[PDB]
């Protein structure tokens, strides 16, 4: 019956509200201030919101949405029957809970430490090491480092996780944890969808690969990199080699071109953590939407003072939303700013919603918004009124490298971390192959190897935060194709000509209306709608990346053949 169906909802929306928001208050505080009382009340909060989620739950799978007619209240009703956790018995649930803390505390303050000497955490000490050191020795210390410390550490804890995690998904109508993350896509095409989109990118990634295995032959000796084979994975200047733009200094394509390091310039002018985001905040106003309010200045934490990786907070109640991070001073942390600040923008548009549609179109949209922005604010046109910065072909190359070592070489990255958990999740790889098959999917994906071989109870993928942490990661490879659609439409929107690379849409209304329009939906529709909203048509396209990079494909293409590059590897 519509009308108990109606009700239903309200209640739900309103009960809702108030639990998850008791909750992300205790997980804020938790986050922030770890202390043995606020992992206390962190640890009620848990059971409060688990027995509002079996409640509302037990009651929304009573109803037959097969036979409801209203969309919104038959699609909230459908959301609301997936329990989660909470769908676990007690004891499993305490034990997934206390499993998912145990793995993200043990990777928050993990230390690589030399001996009679200094213990390195990862942010900043050690990212700032992978970043900077151009010595072999001192790149493959951290590296191994923080494999053998948080790694090896989260080891103990993955198989009963995957056991648990997957009982839920089970006891809520999927196959496996991972066909209950791929659904949140409503997209029975998607791993064929996503398959033909990465290899739309593979001729840029691979010449972009050749490229800089060249480079590091010159740098670090004939005798470490093989013009043939695989690049080591600690060379690229991450921690990961997820993206390569801390070596960009290494692969300069025009090194008589000037460009002042933002690093230096941000520091001496003075910028801080708090500045870095009111200049975020402040583009996302340029364009017509919405400041972020008086609270947030007040009860953010922009700096570590807990878990530092950056994240995005709501709390339900459409006033109060935060960002947590410990922000460095430096044009990356800029960037990783304004994709923080794009999800807060996201919550402020849809705000008004029912709390179960309060959700990006999906992830990979929710992923993409602060990152358009990013765009624009990287281009050197936008660094000048900075004043972080003081035309030719050649600066116009050496910009589209520094892009394309963080946005392509990410491609391959982003598309492989989910790709590996699916198949441990279905049950394909088991825990005496974990470290394997990651390894034989960083060779396949980004043609990496490891410096160092690995060894028994060795386990890279908890060296990275998503992991231990329970975070998907497809949506990061989403994001990274979307973004530069979104781009293309926001740049036909403001009026730019010409090559899409020197588009900065600071200041258009019109671009920001398109944002607007499709953000306010949250997920109250299937994602093609929004993505039409945007672009004015509805698929996922390489497309529009592809165009940004035509003329860096161009010239990678020319150099790779003067120097007889062979692409790929075996
Ligand atoms: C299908 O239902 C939605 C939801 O209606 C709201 O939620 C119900 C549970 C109940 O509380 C209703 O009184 C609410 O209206 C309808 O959506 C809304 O429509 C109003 C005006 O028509 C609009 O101001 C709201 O923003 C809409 N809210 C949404 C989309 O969540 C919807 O119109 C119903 N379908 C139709 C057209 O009959
Ligand atoms: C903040 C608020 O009151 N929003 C509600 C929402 O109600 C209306 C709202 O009054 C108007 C204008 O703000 O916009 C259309 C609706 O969204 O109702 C939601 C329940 O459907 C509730 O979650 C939300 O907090
Ligand atoms: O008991 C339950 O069913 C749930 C409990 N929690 C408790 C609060 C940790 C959840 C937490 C979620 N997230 C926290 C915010 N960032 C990641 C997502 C979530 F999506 C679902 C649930 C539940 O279903
Ligand atoms: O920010 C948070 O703490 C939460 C966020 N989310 C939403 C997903 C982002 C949640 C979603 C839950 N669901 C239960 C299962 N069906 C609907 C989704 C939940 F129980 C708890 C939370 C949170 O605590
Ligand atoms: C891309 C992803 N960003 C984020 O988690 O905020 C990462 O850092 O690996
Ligand atoms: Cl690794
Ligand atoms: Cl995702
Ligand atoms: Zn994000």
């Amino acid at each position: 019956d519509e009308a108990e169906a109606s009700k239903f909802v309200e209640e739900y929306d309103r009960t809702s509200q108030v639990v998850w928001n008791e909750y992300a208050g205790a997980n804020w505080n938790y986050n922030t201030n770890i202390t043995t009382e606020t992992s206390k009340i962190l640890l009620q909060k848990n059971m409060q919101i688990a027995q509002h989620t079996l409640k509302y739950g037990t009651q929304a799978r009573k109803f037959d949405v097969n036979q409801l007619q209203n969309t919104t209240i038959k699609r909230i009703i459908k959301k609301v029957q997936d329990l989660q956790r909470a769908a676990l018995p007690a004891q499993e649930l305490e034990e997934y809970n206390k499993i998912l803390l145990d793995m993200e505390t043990t990777y928050s303050v993990a230390t690589v430490c030399h001996p009679q000497g200094s213990c390195l955490q990862l942010e900043p000490d050690l990212t700032n090491v992978m970043a900077t050191s151009r010595k072999y020795e001192d790149l493959l210390w951290a590296w191994e480092g923080w494999r053998d410390k948080a790694g090896r550490a989260i080891l103990q804890f993955y198989p009963k996780y995957v056991e648990l995690i997957n009982q839920a998904a089970r006891l809520n109508g999927y196959v496996d944890a991972g066909d209950s993350w791929r659904s949140m896509y409503e997209t029975p095409s998607l791993e064929q969808d996503l398959e033909r989109l990465f290899q739309e990118l593979q001729p840029l990634y691979l010449n972009l690969h050749a490229y800089v295995r060249r480079a590091l032959h010159r740098h670090y000796g004939a005798q470490h990199i093989n013009l043939e084979g695989p690049i080591p994975a600690h060379l690229l200047g991450n921690m990961w080699a997820q993206t390569w733009s801390n070596i960009y200094d290494l692969v300069v394509p025009f090194p008589s071109a000037p460009s002042m390091d933002t690093t230096e310039a941000m520091l001496k002018q003075g910028w801080t953590p708090r500045r870095m985001f009111k200049e975020a905040d402040d583009f996302f106003t340029s364009l017509g939407l919405l400041p972020v309010p008086p609270e947030f200045w007040q009860k953010s934490m922009l700096e570590k003072p807990v878990v530092c990786h950056a994240s995005a907070w709501d709390f339900y109640n459409g006033k109060d939303f935060r960002i947590k991070q410990c922000t460095t001073v430096n044009l990356e942390d800029l960037v990783v700013a304004h994709h923080e600040m794009g999800h807060i923008q996201y919550f402020m548009q849809y705000k008004d919603l029912p709390v179960a549609l309060r959700e990006g179109a999906n992830p990979g949209f929710h992923e993409a918004i602060g990152d358009v922005l990013a765009l624009s604010v990287s281009t050197p046109k936008h660094l000048h009124s900075l004043n972080l910065l003081s035309g030719s072909d050649e600066h116009d190359i050496n910009f589209l490298m520094k892009m394309a070592l963080d946005k392509i070489a990410f491609i391959p990255f982003s598309y492989l971390v989910d790709q590996w958990r699916w198949r441990v999740f279905d049950g394909s790889i088991t825990k005496e192959n974990y470290n394997q098959e990651w390894w034989s999917l960083r060779l396949k994906y980004q043609g990496l190897c490891p410096p160092v071989p690995r060894t028994q109870g060795d386990f890279d993928p908890g060296a990275k935060f998503h992991i231990p942490s329970s975070v998907p990661y497809i949506r990061y490879f989403v994001s990274f194709i979307i973004q530069f659609q979104f781009h293309e439409a926001l740049c036909q929107a403001a009026g730019h000509t010409g090559p899409l690379h020197k588009c900065d849409i600071y200041q258009s209304k019109e671009a920001g209306q398109r944002l607007a329009t499709a953000m306010k939906l949250g997920f109250s529709r299937p994602w093609p709608e929004a993505m039409q909203l945007i672009t004015g048509q509805p698929q996922m396209s390489a497309s529009a990346m592809l165009s940004y990079f035509k003329p860096l494909l161009d010239w990678l293409r020319t150099e790779n053949e003067l120097h007889g590059e062979k692409l790929g590897w075996p």
